[PDB]
C-alpha cells in the first residue's frame, strides 16, 4: 500500500527508536521500524500502532476561546486568538512586567519549538519564567551528573548496552518503561548467559523476571543501600586506585574537600549489616551487589523515575556515579553511568537548549554573567536583557499562577492538570479568576483544556519536521509525512506569529521553519562541549540520528565523552586519556552524601508507602494511546496493588474495591493483590482521568533539583 516512506522518530519514549512511516494519497498507511537507527528495525507495539493516532478524527482542528472562566469552549479565528494572545501577554507586560508571563513545555515539543519559545520568553520579553515537564522527571539526573561530572547528559551510549558484563537496573521498570531497551538488555544476556542483572527496585516487575538478583528494598533506602555497597567495594579491595587517584576528587558529608580515607570512614556508617535491617532485604543482597558490580569486566547501571522524583534525588544519583567512579567503570565500551531519560526529547529539546528557568542554551547559566552576555551577543540583544535570577521551576510557576503573580501562560505538549503533584492545590492554582491559560493542545480530551481560556489547534508528530534528541546524545530528524488536518499549525509558525504580533523585534523570531530555527540552534552549541555544528539538516535528513559532540561535517559523532582521541572536547595532546572537563581540574567526584528518606515518611496514622509509576499499555494521561483499542483491553482503568502479606492481615481480596487515602485525599480503587509490591507499600498507576491519582501525593521537591517526590508518600488503605 505505501507509495512512500518517511523517515522518523518514535512519538513515544526516550529510547528514541527511529520509524518510517508509509503513506499512501497524502494519507498515512503504515508503520516500521528504521533499520539504520539505534534500534535496527524494530518497534514496541506502542511503536507499531502510532497510525491509528496519527489518524484519529478526535483532534483539537480548530482555535477556541472561553469567554468567561468556567464557560463553554468557542469557535474563534487565527487571526482573532493570535489577536487575544498577542494583547494579552503584551500588555500583561506593560502592567506587571516580564515575569508575570510564562512558558510552561514539555520534552515531547520539537527541539526547534522549545529553543523559539525558549528564545521569545528570555530574550524577547526578559523573563526566566520558562519551565517545563522534564522538571518533574530528569532534574535529578541533571543535578547528579552536574556536580559529578560538570555536564549534563551521559558519558556513554545504547551501544554500551552490547558489552556489559554487569547490569545494576535502579529504580527502572525498563520492561515496561523502554521496552526496546529492555529487549537489547535481554538479547545481551542471551548472547552471553554470563551476564549478571541487578533490578534494584521495591516493585517486583517484569524486568526483575531476567535479574539474577532482585534488591527488593523497602522505599527511600536505596542511597543507604548504595553507600553499603561502596563500603563492600573497599572493605574486599575491589576498587581501581589507579582510577580515583588520577581522575577523582572527594567530598566529605559537609560538603568539604575530603580523600580516600575520608571516604571510608564515612562509609563505616554503611556496613552492610546495619544497612540490610534498614533496607529490610538480606544481608547478602549488599554483598552480591557490590560485588557483581565491581568484579565484573564492565558494568552499566541503568536508572530512571524510583531513583529521580525524590527529594533526595540528585544525591541518588551522585550515589550511582559514586559506584562507577570507585572501580573506573566508566569511559570505556559497556562500562558506564546511565541515566534512562523518559521522554522523546528532555535531552535535545528542553535539557540541553536550556528550555528550563535557571538555564540558557547549550550548557550555559543564567546567574552566570559571562554566559548570559555571550547569549546577548549571539541573538543580538540589548546588554543586561536576560534577567540574572532564575524564574520559576515548575511547583513555583503554578504556586505563583494562584497568587497572581503569573496572570498569562502559554502551556504547551503538556497535560498539568493530570500530571501535577498534589492536584488539589494544582487546581485550585489553575482556576484563578484573572488567570489568562493559552492551551496548544492536539486532544480535546486532556484533562487540562478544562483550565484553558484559549486553545490553539496544533501539528501533531509527523505532521510537520523537526527534531527529538533522546536519552543516548542522538538527535535524529523527523521529516513531514501528511498534511495537518483542518486548520492545525506547525507550533514553530504559531511562536513566530505571536511573537510578532506582541511587539518582539523581527529579528528573535527570524524563522520561516524549524530547519532556519535548526541552523541558528547549531551557531547558539558552536564551540561548546554540545558543539553539533555539522549536524546539518542535509545529513540528519540521511543518517538516522547523529550523536553530539559532532562539530563539523566530517565528524562521525561521539560515543564515550571525556576519552581523549574520541571525544572532540578532550585536546588530542592532553596529558591524561580522559579528561572530565566539566570540572576545572579534569577529574570527577565521589559525593558522600547523607542517607536519609522521604518528604512524606509512614507513620501510625499513614503506616504505607505509597508509589506510582508506568504501565507498558499507556502513555501518560492517555490521550493518545487511549484511542488505540489494543491498548486498553490490558489496562482500561486505574488500580492499587497492594502486598499479599499486607492484604492477607487487613483482610482484603485480591479485586476488592478498597479506599486508598493520604493527608490531601481519598480515592476508591479496585485492589490487586500480588507479590509485586514487597510488604508495607502500595502503588498506583496515572494513565485513568476519572481517577486522578496526583491528587493523593505531596509536592515535596529536593532542593537541588526541584523535582517532585512522586514515588513516595504515606498512605493508609481500607475496604470501601
Ligand atoms: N509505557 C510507558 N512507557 C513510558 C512512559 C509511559 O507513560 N508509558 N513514560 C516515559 C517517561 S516520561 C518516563 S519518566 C519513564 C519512566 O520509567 P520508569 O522510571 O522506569 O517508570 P516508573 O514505573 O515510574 O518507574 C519507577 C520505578 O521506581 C520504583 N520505586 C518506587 N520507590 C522507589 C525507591 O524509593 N527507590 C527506587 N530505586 N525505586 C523506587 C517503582 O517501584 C517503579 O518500578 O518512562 C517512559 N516510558
Ligand atoms: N504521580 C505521578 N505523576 C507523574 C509522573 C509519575 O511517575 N507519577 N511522571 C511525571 C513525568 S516523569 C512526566 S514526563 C510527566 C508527563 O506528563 P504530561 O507531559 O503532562 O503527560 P502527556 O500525556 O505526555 O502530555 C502530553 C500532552 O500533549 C498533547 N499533545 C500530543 N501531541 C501534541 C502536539 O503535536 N502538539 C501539542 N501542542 N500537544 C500535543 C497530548 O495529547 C497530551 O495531553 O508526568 C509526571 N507526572
Ligand atoms: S521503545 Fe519507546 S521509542 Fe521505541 S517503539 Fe516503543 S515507545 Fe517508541
Ligand atoms: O503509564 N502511566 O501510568
Ligand atoms: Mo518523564
Amino acid at each position: 500500500r505505501p507509495e512512500k516512506w518517511v523517515k522518523g522518530v518514535c512519538r513515544y519514549c526516550g529510547t528514541g527508536c527511529g520509524v518510517l512511516v508509509g503513506v499512501k494519497d497524502g494519507k498515512a498507511v503504515a508503520i516500521q521500524g528504521d533499520p539504520n537507527n539505534h534500534n535496527a528495525g524494530l518497534l514496541c507495539l506502542k511503536g507499531s500502532l502510532l497510525i491509528p493516532v496519527l489518524n484519529s478524527k478526535e483532534r483539537v482542528t480548530q482555535p477556541l476561546v472561553r469567554r468567561h472562566k468556567g464557560g463553554k469552549l468557542e469557535p474563534v479565528s487565527w487571526d482573532e486568538a493570535l489577536d487575544l494572545m498577542a494583547s494579552r501577554f503584551r500588555s500583561s507586560i506593560d502592567m506587571y512586567g516580564p515575569n508575570s508571563v510564562a512558558w510552561y513545555g514539555s520534552g515531547q515539543c520539537l527541539t526547534e519549538e522549545s529553543y523559539v519559545a525558549n528564545k521569545i520568553f528570555k530574550g524577547g520579553f526578559g523573563t526566566n519564567n520558562v519551565d517545563g515537564n522534564p522538571r518533574l522527571c530528569m532534574a535529578s539526573a541533571v543535578g547528579g551528573y552536574v556536580t559529578s561530572f560538570g555536564k549534563d547528559e551521559p558519558m556513554g551510549t545504547y551501544a554500551d548496552i552490547d558489552q556489559a558484563t554487569c547490569f545494576f537496573i535502579i529504580g527502572s521498570n525498563t520492561s515496561e518503561a523502554h521496552p526496546v531497551l529492555f529487549r537489547r538488555i535481554a538479547r545481551r544476556k542471551q548472547v552471553e548467559p554470563g551476564v549478571k542483572i541487578i533490578v534494584a527496585d521495591p516493585r517486583r516487575t517484569n524486568t526483575s523476571r531476567i535479574a539474577d538478583m532482585h534488591v527488593a528494598f523497602r522505599p527511600g533506602t536505596d542511597l543507604a543501600f548504595m553507600h553499603s555497597m561502596a563500603w563492600v567495594i573497599i572493605n574486599e579491595e575491589l576498587d581501581n586506585p589507579r582510577f580515583w587517584q588520577r581522575y577523582v576528587n572527594f567530598m566529605d558529608a559537609e560538603g568539604k574537600p575530603s580523600d580516600f580515607e575520608g571516604y571510608k570512614a564515612f562509609l563505616e556508617n554503611y556496613r552492610p549489616e546495619k544497612v540490610a535491617e534498614i533496607c529490610r532485604v538480606p544481608v547478602e543482597q549488599i554483598y552480591g551487589a557490590a560485588r557483581a558490580f565491581a568484579e565484573s569486566a564492565a558494568t552499566m547501571s541503568l536508572w530512571c523515575m524510583g531513583i529521580n522524583q525524590r527529594v533526595q534525588g540528585v544525591f541518588a544519583n551522585n550515589l550511582i556515579h559514586n559506584l562507577h567512579l570507585i572501580t573506573g567503570q566508566i569511559c570505556r565500551p559497556g562500562a558506564t553511568s546511565f541515566s534512562l531519560t523518559g521522554q522523546p526529547n528532555a535531552c535535545g529539546g528542553v535539557r540541553d537548549g536550556g528550555a528550563l528557568s535557571h538555564l540558557l542554551p547549550a550548557g550555559r547559566a543564567i546567574p552566570n554573567a559571562k554566559h548570559r552576555a555571550e547569549m546577548e551577543k549571539l541573538w543580538g540583544l540589548p546588554e543586561g536583557r536576560i534577567a540574572p535570577e532564575p524564574g520559576y521551576h515548575t511547583v513555583a510557576l503554578f504556586e505563583a499562577l494562584g497568587r497572581g503573580d503569573v496572570k498569562c501562560m502559554i502551556i504547551c505538549e503538556t497535560n498539568p492538570a493530570h500530571t501535577l503533584p498534589n492536584l488539589n492545590k494544582v487546581h485550585k492554582a489553575m482556576s484563578h479568576p484573572e488567570s489568562f491559560i493559552v492551551c496548544i493542545e492536539a486532544f480535546p480530551d486532556a484533562v487540562t483544556l478544562e483550565y484553558a481560556d484559549l486553545v490553539l489547534p496544533p501539528a501533531f508528530w509527523c505532521e510537520r519536521d523537526g527534531v527529538y534528541g533522546c536519552g543516548e546524545r542522538r538527535y535524529s530528524l523527523t521529516e513531514k509525512a501528511v498534511d495537518p488536518p483542518g486548520q492545525c499549525r506547525p507550533t514553530v509558525n504559531t511562536l513566530v506569529e505571536f511573537a510578532r504580533r506582541a511587539g518582539v523585534d523581527p529579528q528573535l523570531v527570524n524563522f520561516r521553519n524549524a530547519e532556519d530555527v535548526w541552523n541558528e540552534w547549531r551557531m547558539v552549541s558552536k564551540g561548546t562541549t554540545y558543539d553539533f555544528w555539522g549536524m546539518t539538516r542535509e545529513r540528519l535528513r540521511k543518517e538516522s540520528g547523529l550523536i553530539w559532540p559532532c562539530p563539523s561535517e566530517d565528524h562521525p559523532g561521539t560515543s564515550l565523552r571525556y576519552v581523549r582521541g574520541q571525544d572532540p572536547c578532550v585536546p588530542a595532546d592532553h596529558p591524561d586519556r580522559f579528561f572530565f572537563y566539566g570540572k576545572p581540574d579534569g577529574r570527577a567526584v565521589i559525593w558522600m552524601r547523607p542517607a536519609k528518606g522521604a518528604a512524606e515518611e509512614p507513620d501510625a496514622e499513614y503506616p504505607l508507602y505509597l508509589t506510582s509509576m508506568r504501565v507498558i499499555d499507556h502513555w501518560h494521561t492517555a490521550t493518545m494511546t487511549g484511542k488505540v483499542p489494543e491498548l486498553q483491553k490490558a489496562n482500561p482503568i486505574a488500580f492499587v496493588e497492594i502486598n499479599e502479606e499486607d492484604a492477607a492481615r487487613t483482610g482484603i481480596k485480591h479485586g476488592d474495591s478498597v479506599i486508598v487515602e493520604t493527608r490531601r485525599d481519598a480515592m476508591e480503587l479496585p485492589a490487586r493483590v500480588s507479590d509485586v509490591c514487597r510488604p508495607g507499600l502500595i502503588a498506583v498507576p496515572f494513565f485513568d482521568p476519572k481517577k486522578l491519582v496526583n491528587k493523593l501525593f505531596l509536592d515535596a521537591t529536593d532542593p537541588v533539583s526541584r523535582e517532585p517526590e512522586y514515588k513516595i508518600c504515606a498512605a493508609r488503605v481500607r475496604k470501601a
